């Protein structure tokens, strides 16, 4: 009667990364190629591959259960709708480690940029509208707006607008078109949104098992095994921040479970104070 | 000291690359220095902004570009929306191009009846052109909800988000993979010509008016053949009827088509019992 | 069936040559990818996206009406069959110019060729054992056969066979796997044929049209309109090949004609050492 | 003198998974390019790089020594060969982990199919007339067969026969051509087999070892060390859900290794036992 | 004993040269990466050789003909002038394709009035040669930084003031913060024969070759043109295109006479714009395959 | 001021040494074709130069580290102490990375050895190496400089034979050529222009090559799992001289221990063969992420 309903974007880098999550999460599914309702093969679970930009709408709406989508989409979404008194609820269930970005203010290279204030009455061209606007509130500067749905890095050579605001990652299009980023305004990952309103049970304790799932997927990515060699234990232990105790062993020897990525610094930091430091990955993990 | 002439092109389609080939055909030297968006002629006293196509209505009637190539869909559609917030919405058209044809199409389920548009009388339909599908149900006095989308129209029946849809179509490839069918064509584009409303310079009119004299040579070569053929001489009316041209066959008959040859009328012809037809081509003309 | 069915190789550069021209003779359809069946909008043809080995089986068994096939898995097939007196009859309506391709005799490169008699009683490996024993036959030279469905170039290399038999373009596979070929066995293009038997009047009424308008977009590929500048005409005409030349009006001057083959440089320069302004405009269309 | 000589698929899935697991078994070698004789640098070993099709009839000619291959292939190519009393004889040495697949019936969507018996007199087409063949003579249902060489999932839609049995996975070709999969007729994997009759010892001794590393390939990828705290109470059941081949060593915490991958569902239930800090360590290489 | 041809092996110069071979009737197919190649029709071998050695082995007589950049051509000359080695050559024609230009680039936060701005500043480039003659003359004394490649990241490196790069879209220069200031040469490919008499045989051949490779131009450039004109204008059309052939001319009624003639030249759309005002009609350019005077 | 690198721009090399760098956890991205790179997170300069330059830049202090082929490294000290040009340095360390060859190749159709080369003519982009190469064999030989398509030569009559950089033999067989000797064989290797750096700089080289000594040892290094009779250890121990000494843990019973332990070098089928000959069980390798 109802399948649990997931929101992806359907062509992107977010789309392959969202549906290898959910696979190595144990949820089975073929692309037919084209056909934009995907059926899980061994779970009650559809997937709608939709544009990114639809989907905080669809959570917004119930028409569908959860959603992958960028913090930046979902944010600028809210805040159009808050506009227009529309339904703007949602609950966050996690946040991705994957589809970072993050929205900046561009300049042209030839200009002097000492804060925020320098763009006090500027023209500012953006398809972020509404998060450029918290942004210059927030930073109490007046602007004027020049909206485009895209090629935001064209306004300033073509006398459209003094500054921009666009996702930024590399700087390519930047330097090609003669900007340069000069303050970042908004982060964003791709995050993991729920419908608002009431759950059947069994549709409740399908999320709760996927998300423990994803939670593991995260921990054995960040997490790792470590065993070194004496008796200064306690400060070590403080160096490499973990869940559980140090098992210390017998010619002193410690194995342990880091949270964290071990960083060359902190390996550095152990010699200084330690022999022997070995680092193994972990495949998989359930706390 | 001026501002030259500045023309609006959409950046990456199908559309921006049959642009750029007919500015070039019309004697207008540039080069595409990668992802930079604002691109200087070489020898013609004007500029080109790659903008997303959508942005092209907008930025004609707000004065700031001076020629826009775009979507006769998008145009109507772009200036219904801003009709309905009392936006500008003024422009002129100039030249309806050869290209960027396509229709926007109402599809409905493959297993389900449809004998007409009252049939979809109080329905929901997903579509990225609420305006346009707005004036088609206007003009057959049928009531229908709508269910807005940016893109992945062709989801919303299957995933129970809408009894219909109306989407840009020509194949129907993604209309069978989706499990619907065109049954009504509710408009068709194609590429246009728009200028920005106002006063021109009598400079910056005069080059317009040149680039168009020559966008119609170049349309006039396309359409336009050299035909030289052998026919008998009781036949000739006939002959000068099956080719419509603007000059009379110099006598062996010789002549410029106005039309392009079908096979159907070389076949005609060889039926009158004329021979050695020839089709040579014409690069270039100026009536 | 009542529409006029078509067998085309479904993927492969032979496919895309094949759409092309049923496109350029007006046939307007759309492949709604891996939809095999592809029904034309404006004619009443359907095209079948088949595998090139069982066309000629389609024909032959009348299942399809026509059918464009390379000249070399047609023959093959055709002798495949009349060793099993499975029926192999069909008609030929016209050799494409595409497809082009060669079965050709490849030993490795430091072993002497004399010619096919050097081959005698070698094993030879080939994936057209049929056309191999075609052509050792016309020779009157006997040989053991490997038989592989492909990587024949594999074979000597691999102590399988003397020699192999196998399609060639390049050469790239041969030299990669220490071979050279040495002797062209069978020259195939590609041919559109006909299924055997009768045929309704309309149906053949289509054929015929889109048959006449092939024929025209070879005749325009080939023929030219030529323009050049008293006596030696006669030897002019003869140089130039299917019409009489129109004689100029500018004594010093004249000639327009239309030849029926390209105009080569060696031509060109031929009717220099006679003329003058020599021009070859392109014919985009045409139909004699 | 002569090396081991074993036969891969050249270009397919299956060709990259052998490619591999040779290479994770020690056999150092470099394909260079279209050359479809490989030597291995550091073993007395030969690759050739042919179409899987001709893989069974090698091993069958005792022309190579070792196969990897399709279990659809081999089983077809067998009952092809022992209709015709060919040498049909091969010893299976090792079934692969890759390669799954399987050939299945299909018709048409808008069409009823309680069971085989639906099909008897219909005309099915198939690359796999044999597997078919087997199929039904095992169901005792009678049908007419259409050969296609490929694009089987055409024949229904094109009025060419009724049903299909083809290779499937996903079933986009099918849905796209308006078929339904309905029966599952053959299921396989890849296998690696071994040409009839005696081997040198040197050569045997080789082969054995690589099948002792191949099971060791196979073990690593299955196995994994797994580190856990449990209550004391519930260890029994613990043990269970984890099964391996050595007792679990154990301050609080349990070592062990599983003999197959531990999924979410174990995981999960290890949690319900009120077992935590589950660690799952991978293991590159292993030797029992 | 054949003619022996070298054209760069890899490279946008490789295509358009290989091309022209082509055009010109030459017959022969690459076999990938064997680099002595046999033309299938004609008595010619073609090497495929790095562009650098081209002028080289022309000037060594060990081939007969060579396509190469103008620039790596004059570079190389100075390099054997400096070595009292053989430089000597015979260039047959200039192609219409190979463009491109060296050009002297500074940091675009430093100011610029002209050459002697360089005065005693250190220059980077894979062009020594050029540069030096560049420099010598506009009387400018400079220090040198020879670098095969990688020139652009001198300035910002700390190793030169400037630069002199090949140069194309800018966007190089801009990305390490530099602006091309002043070009020092242009080049285009160009087709040079190795001194020394040759065998009549193979001189017919060449002489055949190059009236081919001109006849392959005039077809680009030349168009057959028909257009309608008032019978008065005529004398004067003729004077505006001195890229024409004598006209035929046919009557139509009286008032206007039908004009069909060859240009030497592509017409201008501001050509065809000046015969419309002189009261011409129907201006129609037709494409030409194939030609020979 | 801040450390400067020189790393080939383009070519197999110069991901390998983007790879190790950042593996080392230095961070930058490279912005297209901008070649002086800011590392974001440490005082290093990346210039982004052909790899033919590299070794000239070092020996001219303009640079502090450089990643280069031995090759070029070679040849151009060679081609500078045949001007008295500086061609001093220091190497910190060899890579396991960039090999490559530069072998002679002749004609298919006579060569007993290096003294069938002698008075014949042989082209190469490595006239240095060459000669190098020629004189340690006592032999006579006339040249051919060419910057590349080396294996034109023999061919078009220009040469009796070349000596070129070589991987597969596809070019040579191509040509009409076979490879008959190996004259050079090289890795990329990581060298410091010569004089004093400031202890600062100094720590920061310590650093870095400390770190890439720990990346290697980890790709080489294992930990190993195995089940024994405790008899056998001594011997086990003795096999595995790439090993720490392993921690040993009784069984249920006493017959067989389990040893846990880290190899320097991966070990072999071979010698998992030769434990398991010895009547040891169960013999496991983990991977090593990183290790110090
Ligand atoms: N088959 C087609 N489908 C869609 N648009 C088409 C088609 N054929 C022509 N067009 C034309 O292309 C125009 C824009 O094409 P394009 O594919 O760039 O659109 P888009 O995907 O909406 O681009 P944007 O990134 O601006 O949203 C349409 O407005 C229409 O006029
Ligand atoms: N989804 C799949 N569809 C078909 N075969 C598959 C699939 N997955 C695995 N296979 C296996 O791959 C084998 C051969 O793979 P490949 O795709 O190269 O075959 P092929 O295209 O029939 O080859 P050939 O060129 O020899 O005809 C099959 O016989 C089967 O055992
Ligand atoms: O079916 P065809 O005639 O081949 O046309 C393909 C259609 O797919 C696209 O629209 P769509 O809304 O499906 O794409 P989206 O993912 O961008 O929304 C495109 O605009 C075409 O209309
Ligand atoms: O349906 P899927 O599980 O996605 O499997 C893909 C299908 O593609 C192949 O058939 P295809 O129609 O391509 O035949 P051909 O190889 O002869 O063209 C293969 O036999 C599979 O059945
Ligand atoms: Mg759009
Ligand atoms: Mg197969």
């Amino acid at each position: 009667t109802q399948r649990l309903r997931i929101a992806i974007q359907k062509k992107g880098r977010l789309s392959q990364e969202c549906q290898e999550l959910l696979k190595k999460c144990g949820v089975k599914f073929n692309i037919m190629g084209e056909r934009l309702v995907v059926h899980s093969l061994n779970m009650p679970i559809d997937l709608l591959l939709v544009r990114d930009d639809d989907i905080p709408g669809l959570i917004m709406d119930g028409v569908v259960d959860l959603g992958f989508v960028g913090e930046n989409v979902l944010e600028e979404t809210r805040l159009d709708r808050l506009a227009l008194n529309q339904r703007n609820e949602f609950t966050t269930l996690r946040r991705m480690d994957f589809g970072g970005c993050r929205l900046s203010i561009a300049i042209e290279k030839d200009a002097e940029y000492r804060g925020p204030q320098d763009l006090n009455g500027k023209r500012i061209a953006t398809t972020y509208p509404q998060l450029l606007k918290a942004y210059m509130d927030r930073q109490g500067v007046d602007f004027s707006t020049c909206m485009l749905t895209g090629s935001v890095e064209v306004a300033p050579r073509a006398g459209l607008a003094d500054a921009i605001a666009d996702l930024v990652s590399t700087g390519a299009t930047l330097e090609a078109n003669g900007l340069k980023e000069v303050e970042v305004i908004f982060e964003s990952k791709a995050t993991l949104i729920q419908r608002p309103g009431a759950f059947a049970a069994d549709k409740a304790a399908l999320i709760d098992k996927l998300l423990t799932r994803m939670h593991g997927v995260q921990q054995a990515k960040e997490s790792k095994y470590i065993m070194l060699h004496v008796e200064k234990l306690a400060q070590i232990k403080t160096l490499l921040p973990g869940a559980e105790d140090p098992t210390v062993l017998p010619l002193v020897a410690v194995h342990m479970v880091s949270s964290e990525n071990l960083f060359w610094e902190t390996m550095e930091q152990l010699k200084a104070l330690a022999s022997s430091i070995l680092v193994l990955p972990i495949e998989k993990m359930m706390e």
